[PDB]
């Protein structure tokens, strides 16, 4: 043969509750009530697909407010937002407003093993309850700039007296073991306790409520309800920064927090990779993704990468554009590459791409040792006074092969990347192995290789160093992948290519 895929237990596949999907971040509008209708519970969250900081959801409706406020934003911050929209001066059945968090660059590296502390704000909205039973305080003037305290109108952190209420956050992130504690406090009173499981650049888990009784009149407690619904990102290249949110298990609240941690020259592992490579410009950029390597998030859409075939194309309108991708492999199941452009119906791909996304290798285990194989292809374009491509195909006798040996025991990675029918292959590479990725170099032969293969018309294109970068996937690293691009007046490339651990026999 001689080598064929190592049996690989296959990923287990995951259902996220409806309330645990991540985000770039979520808004939801507070809840109104009436005489007719007289509880009206937390309902109808909405997914927020822009991270830019300054602009803060629902934005323009808050100009027709009767006094807008907006929570201003916390210079410190540089990747995450939360805090409200509200009418300070709210009257009638105009909207009373929205609590949000948000977030961009969700991170791709996490600190190693340091204790770190993330501290900031809370905010929420609760529920709109006018029942008499529900006991809810008619007035606390001392305590918040309206009357009838969520009775008609969800009471919101934004309408506390900073006098009376403070609501600020404090989480405790171990890395080492990916678990969080915290708490959400008022002043110097303790309102919840939260934890959380991290997984990918997200968190999951529950907020306690640590004052368990409701009470009645004056005496009204807001947040007496559990949730086992919190969830949130880190966000920044390497979680400088988190943000996230949770709903309490009978809907009576909507909590958001964010928070950025003091730590200073923190030690990072990559935990994700998601980028793009420009085919037109020879670029790379980076891809939003949140730890599923099948998730490719496209002008803020999401298209889940499976399917039946070797390779599968998915075909995805996108805010008036209709893109194509072509994912590979079946036999992968840690990470997708492909290719990506745009093509109207219509019929002429334009703005075409390379995409590679993989879920790293936890770095405990990574082999100590031991030499492999790997078997993969690639997506490429090449380009000088011609064009040449590599397409990611199955044959692996006469296709796009690539081919790599590993050296655990020494920390090295040497590889092969193949044109289809090649008898040499056209690129080598050459790297070092560094805990769950390698780096090193990509390079022609020294005569290079011809763009067209049927004219003597130029030159052979040639390259080195070239700049290869790239890391294994999956529990065992039974599968590695990477990218290189250059680009000069002798010539330009983009390759992302895709590789699983063999067994003889």
């Amino acid at each position: 043969e001689e080598y064929k895929d190592v049996e690989t237990a296959k990923k287990e596949k995951e259902q996220l509750g409806e309330l645990m999907e991540p985000a770039l971040g979520y808004v939801v509008k507070v809840p109104v009530s009436s005489f007719e209708n007289k509880k009206v519970d937390i309902s109808d969250i909405e997914v927020i697909t822009n991270g830019n900081l300054d602009d803060v959801p629902y934005k323009a409706n808050s100009s027709k407010y009767n006094y807008p406020d907006i929570k201003t934003k916390d210079s410190s911050l540089q990747y995450v937002r939360s805090g409200y929209v509200i009418d300070g001066e709210h009257s009638g059945s105009n909207e009373k407003g929205y609590v949000y968090y948000k977030g961009n660059s969700p991170a791709k590296e996490l600190p190693v093993n340091q204790l770190l502390t993330y501290t900031g704000s809370w905010d929420f909205t609760s529920n709109a309850n006018l029942n008499n039973e529900e006991g809810r305080p008619n007035y606390l003037n001392d305590d918040y700039y309206t009357k009838f305290i969520g009775k008609r109108v969800g009471l919101v952190s934004g309408d506390a007296k900073p006098a009376k209420h403070k609501y600020t956050s404090q989480f405790e992130v171990d890395f080492a073991t990916k678990k969080m504690t915290g708490k959400l406090s008022d002043k110097e009173k303790t309102i919840y306790t939260v934890n959380a499981d991290i997984r990918g650049n997200r968190f999951t888990g529950a907020a306690t409520a640590s004052d368990k009784n409701k009470g009645k009149g004056e005496s009204y407690n807001f947040f007496s309800a559990d949730s086992q619904s919190l969830e949130g990102g880190f966000y920044g290249p390497k979680a400088e920064e988190m943000a996230g949110k949770f709903v309490a298990n009978d809907k009576s609240l909507f909590a958001v927090f964010s928070a950025k941690h003091n730590g200073s020259n923190v030690d990072t592992v990559r935990i994700i990779d998601a980028s793009k490579i420009d085919l037109t410009n020879f670029s790379i950029s980076e891809l939003n993704n949140f730890g599923d390597a099948s998730v490719l998030i496209i002008d803020g859409k999401k298209i889940k990468l499976a399917g039946s075939g070797f390779t599968n194309k998915h075909t995805i309108e996108i805010n008036g554009k209709t893109m194509v991708a072509v994912a590979c492999c079946s036999n992968l199941e840690y990470m997708k590459f492909g290719q990506l452009w745009q093509q109207a119906e219509g019929g002429k791909p334009e703005n075409n791409s390379l995409f590679l996304q993989g879920e790293r290798t936890a770095t405990d285990k990574m082999p100590k040792g031991g030499n492999y194989k790997y078997i993969g292809t690639w997506d490429a374009q090449v380009s000088k006074e011609n064009n040449w491509v590599a397409t990611a195909d199955d044959d692996r006798k006469a296709g796009y092969r690539t081919e790599f040996d590993v050296d655990f025991g020494n920390k090295n990675l040497s590889g092969k990347l193949f044109d289809k029918n090649g008898v040499n292959p056209v690129f080598t590479v050459d790297p070092k192995i560094d805990g769950n990725g390698f780096t090193g170099k990509a390079k022609t032969s020294d005569a290079g290789f011809a763009l067209d293969s049927g004219s003597s018309r130029y030159e052979n294109v040639k390259f080195n160093d070239v700049a290869v970068s790239g890391g294994f996937y999956g529990p065992t690293a039974a599968e590695l992948g990477g990218q290189f691009h250059h680009k000069s007046e002798n010539g330009s490339v983009g390759a992302v290519f895709g590789a699983k651990q063999q067994v003889k026999k």
